[PDB]
């Protein structure tokens, strides 16, 4: 939408000066240069852009209901295209980690960078870092005179802290809990006790809601400088409810949404994931569906696999999830009616957000 | 070693904050704590804790230095034990990773985080995450009231990003750089063009120097307010000699170190990777010699591995090194005593630094 363009722009020149920053400092040579280029286009491009843009619906929300010159106008934007790059190069590095510790095939339509024959799984674990380290990189040279570096730092770090604990809820979510000790192997699950909703919800809030939905709130409103005009605690709710939301509708799409529409091939059944569809499966359905399901789950045989989705259609998720949407839009909208009560300029920039996601196809 | 007993005492301190951290914000269950109390434990523990002790000891130096009383030096030295533990756990994170892109087998005398039969690359990827994140976690918390917070996340930042260019030196050093796309298989060199003195040295003190003896010299300063009372150029001069040595004999060691008496298992000669020795040994031995070595150097077959040590050897490497190590003591005694020109504690605390690095065994 409105700032697409302008948030491409500064992708330009954030390249620009990250390049440029290692020639200078690390005697960086053109071909390492152009790789690093190439490594940044690959991670960084081809998603949707809802974290990053959502920081600049907001910082521009707020800017307006505030009374600036254009000077200034244009350096809360700008400063909120550089903090939504921040958000989508951490993306990157989280998505390059992912693809490696899932073993995928194919992320946004291409195949996952560890799997660029001239890259590999041993190079591309240390690309991951340079994303890391860059989105930081971006701070302390865009905001080096700004009030908010210190603020911004923080929660982008405490944000990266959350994902890496959501991170380790999932992939352990497969093997049982009382079962972890690093000196000795663990098979997955066969009775799946712990595929509960309380430890799905705790995977999606930590693995996604406080990055996804949080932090780009967060930072529209660090760098507009009106995080003091919100009420925290509600904004945090807000987000935690659509985050939730967001990764059950991933969770819904990569056992029913076609790859190619998707742009990534879901192994959730084959990987055993603890995902919404397999907990509401486990505690809704009869007794003799839930044993054949145990002996289908986790597994590669693709023959497996068909039996567990069409043990899902027979179960009715697609409904199931439906009425939970359902659910969910009213709880939102009630959220955002108390948020337009007290801060009307931040409760549009939310349904600006709500709008990308609610219902959204890929 | 005067600090040692309190450097530790601040380790349990800082491994109850974050755990207990954990526990607060993320809903983490009991035998996930208990994986991250062993996962810290074993990637952090174990090494000689030069980078964590050396932060405390150039406190002390200052502090004493700026003759401040009981209760000031106490807070100084306390911050400097968890600037340190900042560095052993960027060290962690860094460890970690390397041994999962060397495909390593023992760290510090145990095997490698990722062999631990419970853990895998699989797990141990986003475990590396977590250090990093933890390490940041404890200037956040600790230094929350400090005005050097900011400087610290800076320098910290900066030197894990330095690190990781450090990094894709070395990973991408034995494939042609002309080479480096990612989307065509790049094969090892036979000719081995780039292994040059100036090479070598990009990738020994950017992956090294940085973060092992300039990053804890200037958290030292950093934490005692004393930054600005020390020649940052000669400062950053005497890291840069020191570190590329410090490297250089982590090189030499790789072959003439029994891995018992190391705690580590090197395989630069396996893996061909651009040490002092190869590129000393292929600038110094003649053609027969350097034709038989690029025959038998990048090859796991144990002859031919006996084959390069046996060239080594012969073409008195550790000779080479001698006179070598020679050359940089006299230059880090110069620079020493320049710096003892202008703060004699600051200069007296670089010297506990060499002395610890100056004919090391491990
Ligand atoms: C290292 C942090 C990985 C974080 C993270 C958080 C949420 C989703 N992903 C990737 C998704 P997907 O691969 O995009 O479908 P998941 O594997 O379903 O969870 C990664
Ligand atoms: C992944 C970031 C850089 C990791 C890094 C930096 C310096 C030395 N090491 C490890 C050593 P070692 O594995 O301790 O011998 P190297 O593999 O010889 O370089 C790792
Ligand atoms: C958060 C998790 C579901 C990963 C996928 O995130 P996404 O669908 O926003 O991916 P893009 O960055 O490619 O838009
Ligand atoms: C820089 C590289 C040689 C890494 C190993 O560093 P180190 O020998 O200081 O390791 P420890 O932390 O185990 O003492
Ligand atoms: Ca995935
Ligand atoms: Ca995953
Ligand atoms: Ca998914
Ligand atoms: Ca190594
Ligand atoms: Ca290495
Ligand atoms: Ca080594």
């Amino acid at each position: 939408m409105a700032h697409m363009e302008r948030f491409q722009k500064v992708y330009e020149e954030v390249q620009e000066f990250l390049l440029g920053d290692a020639e200078k400092r690390f005697e960086m040579d053109v071909h390492r240069k152009g790789y690093l280029k190439s490594m940044m286009d690959t991670t960084c491009l081809g998603g949707k852009y809802n974290r990053g843009l959502c920081v600049v619906d907001v910082a521009e929300a707020m800017a307006k209901d505030t009374q600036m010159d254009a000077a200034a106008m244009e350096r809360v934007l700008h400063d909120a295209c550089v903090c939504g790059w921040m958000i989508e190069m951490l993306q990157a590095h989280f998505l390059v980690y992912d693809d490696i510790m899932d073993h995928s095939k194919t992320r946004r339509g291409k195949p996952c960078w560890y799997l660029h024959p001239g890259v590999t799984a041993q190079v591309a674990i240390n690309d991951g870092l340079i994303l890391l380290a860059w989105a930081t990189q971006m701070a302390l040279h865009y905001f080096a005179d700004r009030p908010f570096l210190a603020e911004v730092l923080r929660v982008f770090h405490d944000v990266d802290l959350t994902t890496t604990i959501g991170q380790l809820y999932d992939v352990t979510s497969m093997v049982d809990s009382a079962k972890l000790d690093a000196k000795v192997a663990h098979a997955n699950t066969t009775d799946y006790v712990e595929y509960t909703p309380f430890n799905h919800r705790r995977i999606v809030v930590y693995k996604t809601a406080y990055y996804t939905y949080w932090l780009p709130l967060v930072m529209g409103l660090l760098v507009s400088g009106t995080l003091e005009k919100v009420d925290k605690k509600a904004t945090h709710k807000v987000a935690m409810v659509m985050g939730e939301y967001f990764q059950v509708q991933d969770d819904v799409m990569d056992c029913f949404t076609p790859p190619e529409k998707l742009g990534k091939i879901g192994t959730d059944i084959e990987d055993a994931k603890c995902s919404w569809l397999a907990v509401t499966f486990l505690t809704t359905a009869p007794a003799e569906k839930v044993a054949e399901f145990k002996a289908n789950y986790g597994s590669t045989d693709p023959a497996a696999v068909a039996v567990i989705k069409q043990l899902y259609t027979e179960q009715n998720l697609l409904a199931r999830f439906e009425e939970y949407e359902k659910a969910v839009v009213a709880e939102v909208e009630q959220l955002i009616a108390a948020l337009e009560a007290q801060n009307a300029a931040f409760a549009a920039s939310v349904k600006v957000l709500w709008s990308k996601t609610y219902k959204r196809q890929k």
